[PDB]
């Protein structure tokens, strides 16, 4: 049972208990507000107390998709985004300036509020701020930040592949390609998010989809299956060996692996212009 | 270089070349066209060739976001959505019903094609496709394929937690805190997501942000820092001290760590009302 604000490319969530001025809860790294809500208790009779989830977080919904470039490290799309989203839930909530506290990530959030809509803030605290960019050694923290998590997100996406690689029973052709890796660290990176997308979005939804062989027989006259000449002993060979016994659909074998349109790319066209020229 | 063609929630891009009766290859695992490019040199003369990046790939682009659902394994949205940006392209390019060709994963989107909207179809080949559903014993593979999926991503997500947690220099009552399980797995997941989308979308972003300390002088009067009891030593204590020294800012104390507004939810009001009440 949460509020909701309807804004620009999202709907914002937040918790509200108590009477008073409002003061506003900014979450951290864990970017949802039920994390304030034992302290909401001990205020909500001097304050009117507002607990956000920020718009990526918890029960908030992004109606529209993040820019490709919120990954980027220098972007600032997200924390603009978020303090124009406080600032217009503080305009919601009262016409006089607001009570506002920020803890860690979202302390930041408040200075960015304070910067850019100064207008919305009664009083301000920033609870442990890790804001770096104006400390003397603004550069060593940033870099090591930068380190920090290229890491983390590395080993994590590292190990996922390598767990991938264990389950792969594949053909040599294709284990051959498969393991050429791309020439930048952004590049291999791609490569693993891609993958992981592809197991948690795709191959389950995919390959247990509603389709039936009485939707081949129906229009068994313009099919064709292909199995590769590189890949025998493959599961998806027994799937077409599978549809043909029960249909009669023919199977048509072409060049190389489950790969096989790149690998062996001109025998492969001999073979699709003789079953279609 | 690639073509586009807009439609419901996705900017669909593609490769064209060639001449003759229009064939759209439809990509598996990797999701992009450009795996057909060396194949549609080799059929050019004969057939215009159209390579598609599918929407969630390459250089296709979503204008609106995922339904959240899409995450779930027996979720439709994903199959149904790119058969019917393939029956979509195939309309726009051609008056005629055209050939189809799709590998993998994207075999089980032609398969689609031809059940929902086969007047496109001309003639259509399937490359080895993985599908089980209408398999003798189709829950085993569907069972096994669930399991696999399951270890990639939360063997992938425990060794990235591992790292991130090997990473942290906290205090010891946060450290416990951080310690406590989560009451489900679903919950356990889902605050490790969260870890993974804070580190690559926030920390840096936030941390490394445009603020400056003459941010801080201009609005001086309203502004508290807050230190916890209980962290001292950490980074954002120093940072806090920083701001304090260059502005004249005062620091507070206040009870419990980095998380000291739930460790300490009576505390923490206490002096949040001595500032503020
Ligand atoms: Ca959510
Ligand atoms: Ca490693
Ligand atoms: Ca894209
Ligand atoms: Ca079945």
């Amino acid at each position: 049972g949460m509020e909701t604000l309807e804004l620009q490319g999202a709907k914002l969530r937040y918790h509200q208990v108590g009477q008073g001025p409002v003061l506003i809860f900014i979450p951290g790294a864990n970017g949802t507000g039920d994390i304030f809500l034992p302290l909401a208790e001990q205020l909500k009779d001097h304050f009117t107390v507002v607990a956000v989830d920020r718009r990526d977080y918890g029960e908030s919904e992004l109606t529209e998709p993040l820019p490709d470039s919120a990954s980027n490290p220098d972007s600032d799309y997200r924390v603009k985004r978020d303090a124009q989203d406080i600032a217009e839930l503080a305009k919601s909530l009262s016409d006089e300036p607001v009570y506002i506290l920020g803890s860690s990530s979202g302390s930041i959030v408040a200075m960015h509020v304070l910067k850019d809509y100064p207008e919305v803030v009664k009083k301000i605290a920033f609870h442990e701020p890790p804001i770096n960019t104006f400390l003397p050694d603004s550069t060593y923290w940033k870099d090591k930040n930068d380190d920090i998590v290229h890491q983390i997100l590395t080993e994590g996406l590292e190990k996922g592949m390598k767990t991938f690689g264990e389950t792969l029973n594949i053909a040599p052709i294709d284990a051959k390609m498969m393991s050429q890796p791309a020439d930048t660290e952004e590049g291999r990176i791609e490569q693993y998010k891609r993958t992981m997308f592809w197991l948690e979005f795709e191959i389950r939804q995919y390959t247990h989809s509603n389709i039936t062989l009485d939707d081949f027989t129906k229009y068994s006259d313009k099919i064709t299956l292909l199995n590769g000449t590189d890949s025998r002993g493959s599961f998806p060979q027994d799937v077409n060996f599978y549809i043909n016994k029960e249909t009669g659909i023919p199977i048509v074998d072409i060049p190389g692996g489950h790969l096989g349109y790149i690998q062996k790319p001109e025998g492969f066209a001999d073979v699709l212009l003789n079953m279609w020229g």
